[PDB]
């Protein structure tokens, strides 16, 4: 049928469609089911339709958004604020609540309005791509570099507002973050920091102002449309040198991990952001599933090991990037190669030693920890046919038995929902995300249900172990938020009080973080 | 006379009182005049007196806090949250609103809950001073050290709270505080981050937890009294050296700012928080002000150069330290006396070679640099008879023009109010804080006036040339925030919904930043 917003009529709808239209123009609203499809999540989770988008809208100024907002308050449309939309694994540009409308900001948002040479940061609006960016720093022969994640389309701005990680010194987005304009609930703009006082030049240097520091408030939030964000980019170093470290057994994760920690805390010698990569995610980079194993079941050891063999790879593959002059990379290199070498099996490549099949991912690593963003991992979409992953991210001390207690649990219900379990250790200072992607085919029903099942029991297993993740998926939203119960769910009943002040009509992305205004609450979503 | 909360009887006072000393012991709860002196203003601003107590008490659970918060809110008592109250420069410890009952929770609840050697965190109660936190690490022969502010008599968690900053690499300490614990404006307690799911080990280890990330809002701020916060703690370096840099002209702060920026931005050389300190700074540090001038006025040309002359220190004195091992900290030197050295009449002294007693502050800042906290910069307070501080502290552009238009703007209005003009330019990585005290006779209300009078003009002409400050005294809180008016006072509204959401009472701090409750909104307070 045609999608609806809760509660609003064919009537209503119309209404506010044409007063959309009459703000950023005809052209810039999209309302018919054929256009509409391209903004389902396009790695769909569960059987039923989830997560339906009414309609698009795709303004060109602050004050485009305000309207937009002050409209949709009138109508009680909610509003689905996106970048670039491209959040895949944790539902694209779909809202969380079927039937809201999309305002894709990215796509005529998109001026990179400052890079600053002299103090190292930039201006950007949603639209700004890491691509967008990357060919601006290099036409205009840049000292400064970006951080980006894995998938160079995002938005600067899309990825920091959902608390995405890059794995350069700078990986910490939000931490980088200074400075941003954002659209109130019901329709009043306000800038924070130094942007909070009328011509400073301060607003990207500085990033705390005067008084309670919101910008935080805005991040996995549904407490604003956010129309520019301030970001510091790091001066290039002058040389660096990537190097892989394969590791052959199941259960080396533990030293890795032990021995890891000491190496990354001081950010000496592990300068960049680590990661420790599975066989089963490196595989899935570089080859088809059915190249190991041709049959339906979770893969035999034996099959594990051609990957292995034939890739060059361990079952564990560690990735890092060094910085500075030659002298200091050698010396650091030097400690990381004496470090590692105590466990048995261990193998060290560098970016120019490797360029066989196996070393793809070390290339691509390569790139991503220099600034350079890449799209090369979207091949991990061809494990399967209409590949496509969820993102169950646990957050884990750097510790090799915690790391490892997390390993066996999850691979243990991968293999009982017929899933391959990839892993990736993305490793902080003091703490470690455990990137669990599920590649699984989108236009099979029964992947689609198994994965969502699945997923739902590792939310609550992890919980009941004492681990959370830092970022989840529209359908685990209500799920994770729950697990963050302590003091009888103080936190969630301390979101939902600010989302109620600021927002008293509930219009922006009800449901977001499993944060819903209270005319939602208790409707069976 | 008694003092009263604002529209509270004696009767329904007493009655409070009474039932706070059910909750935390009789001798807990200070209510008379004699005892309340020492909780006032150490260095009051303006001739009328202001900012009085009314009771302080002193919970030690926060449990107690809880229930205390709960009597606050049936009686309608203000209650004013401190940890150890060693706010001198902004209050101390009395509050923004007369009347208010102070919450001394560092008076009891003062335990080190954690301090970890592996992952380098601490978990502390509010009541754990530097000096505290030290001695534990000394006594454990911990390999970590601390981050203390210049004086090491306050509260690791207090001073976080008022955003305050050291001048290690872990200056900024709400950047690394990690988890906490808050009691929101109507008794309930709450946990952030990772500490809001039950039975993580990651509370200290990953600040973010899961949604919207609000442990800044607790920063400056009004909505809730903190019980338990974590900080990571950085690992002492195997050497360090600390330096001071004389420049002879005040003329001088243009070059030594625009060659600084190159030096800090990648923090090498310059791994420290440099500090930027003028000959009357320095001065005060180790002499009183009729050692160079018995006069009244502004203190003339030959004098400045007798406080020169005779301490061997510049208009102008700056103050690093460098750590890791000894051939490293040779090269930063290295490179930080030529390209600093291009300053005619600069002049290089590290803390091996100078014991004289304008040596006495090289000596200091290399103790507060290496994690040491110190006392010895209360001398500054002997600069002038029963002398006091107030804070006037600009954010600025890492630019010499900046500082330079700054520097020329708060010196002629000190001239102007007959107070000395006292500078420490505090180097973020892309912004400075401005650190402009000014010491007084806290015993004459002319001079107290003239504070208060010169402050307030200073924030509005600082304003007028688009500069904000980063925290501010009990007197400018409402002048501060009214400058931060971009969007029509976007910010302060923003700041007041949630206020009133997580506050109906209006119970906790009112007028905090210059944030009041509905019920003293238009009030004359
Ligand atoms: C499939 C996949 C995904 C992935 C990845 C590898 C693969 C194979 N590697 C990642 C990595 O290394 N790091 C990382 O952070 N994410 C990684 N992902 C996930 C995803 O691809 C990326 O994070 C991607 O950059 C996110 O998409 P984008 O940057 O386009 O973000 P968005 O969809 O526009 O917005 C994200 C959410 O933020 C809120 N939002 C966005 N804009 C606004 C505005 N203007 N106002 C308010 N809120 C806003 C919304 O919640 C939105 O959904
Ligand atoms: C006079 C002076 C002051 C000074 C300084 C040098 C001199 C000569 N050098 C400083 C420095 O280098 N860095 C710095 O940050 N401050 C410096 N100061 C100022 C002062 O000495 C310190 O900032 C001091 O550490 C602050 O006092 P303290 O640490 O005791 O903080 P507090 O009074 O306990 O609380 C501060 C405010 O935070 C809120 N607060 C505090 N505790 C709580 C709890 N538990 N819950 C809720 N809110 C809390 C209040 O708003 C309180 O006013
Ligand atoms: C190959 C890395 C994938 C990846 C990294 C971080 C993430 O948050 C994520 O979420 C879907 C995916
Ligand atoms: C002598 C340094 C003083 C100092 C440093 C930081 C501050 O915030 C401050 O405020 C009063 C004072």
């Amino acid at each position: 049928t045609r999608t609806l917003p809760p509660g609003v009529s064919d009537e209503r709808f119309d209404a506010a469609l044409q007063r959309f239209r009459d703000v950023v123009g005809d052209k810039w609203v999209l309302s018919t089911a054929d256009e509409l499809e391209a903004f389902r999540d396009p790695y769909p989770v569960g059987a039923a339709e989830a997560n339906l988008p009414s309609a698009v809208v795709s303004p060109e100024s602050t004050e485009q958004v305000q309207d937009i907002v002050r409209i949709a308050n009138e109508y009680g449309i909610p509003l689905h604020p996106v970048s670039t939309g491209k959040n895949n694994g944790y539902g694209g540009a779909a809202p969380r609540l079927s039937g809201s409308v999309i305002v894709k900001t990215g796509e005529r948002m998109n001026r990179i309005l400052e890079v600053n040479e002299k103090y190292g940061y930039a201006l950007l609006e949603p639209g700004v791509t890491y691509f967008d960016l990357y060919e601006y720093l290099q036409s205009h022969d840049s000292g400064l570099m970006l951080d980006c994640p894995d998938l160079g389309w995002g938005s600067v701005v899309g990825n920091t507002l959902d608390r995405g990680v890059g794995y350069t010194p700078y990986g910490d987005h939000f931490m980088w973050q200074t400075g941003l304009e954002v659209v109130l609930p019901q329709g009043e703009v306000m800038r924070t920091g130094m942007g909070a006082l009328p011509g400073s030049d301060a607003w990207q240097l500085f990033p705390y102002g005067f008084g309670p520091f919101p910008d935080g408030m805005f991040t996995q939030s549904n407490l604003g449309i956010v129309t520019k964000m301030g970001i510091a980019l790091m001066q290039r170093p002058p040389a660096s040198q990537s190097f892989l470290i394969t590791f052959d057994k199941e259960e080396d994760l533990e030293q890795i991990v032990d021995i890891m920690l000491p190496l990354r805390i001081n950010m000496a010698p592990l300068q960049n952001v680590p990661v420790l990569r599975n066989i089963f995610m490196d595989a899935a980079a570089v080859s088809k599933r059915t190249e190991w194993f041709d049959g339906d079941g979770p893969m035999p050891a034996e099959a594990i090991e051609r990957m292995k063999k034939d890739l060059d790879l361990g079952f564990w593959n560690f990735y890092g990037t060094l910085y500075g002059p030659p002298p200091l990379i050698e010396m650091y290199y030097g400690m990381i190669k004496e470090a590692f070498g105590k466990i048995p099996g261990a193998r060290f490549f560098t970016h120019e030693e490797r360029d066989d099949r196996g070393g793809h991912v070390l290339q691509d690593r390569h790139k991503i920890n220099n600034g350079i963003p890449s799209l090369d991992e979207l091949q991990l979409l061809d494990w399967v046919p209409n590949g496509g992953h969820i993102g169950f991210v646990p957050v884990s001390a750097p510790d090799g038995r915690e790391a490892m207690k997390q390993f066996e649990m999850v691979r243990n219900r991968a293999n009982e929902y017929n899933k391959d379990y990839m892993a990736q250790f993305i490793i902080g200072l003091r703490e470690m995300y455990h990137v669990c992607l599920f590649i699984y085919d989108t236009a099979d029903p029964e992947a689609r249900e198994e994965i969502l099942q699945m997923t739902k029991v590792l939310v609550r297993e992890a919980a009941e172990a004492g681990y959370g993740e830092y970022r989840t998926h529209n359908a685990l939203m209500d799920d994770v938020m729950a697990t963050f119960n302590w003091g009888d769910g103080a936190l969630l009943k301390f979101h939902e009080k600010i989302k109620d002040a600021l927002d008293p009509n509930g219009i922006i992305a009800p449901g977001k973080s499993g944060i819903w205004p209270q005319r939602f609450r208790g409707q069976n979503l």
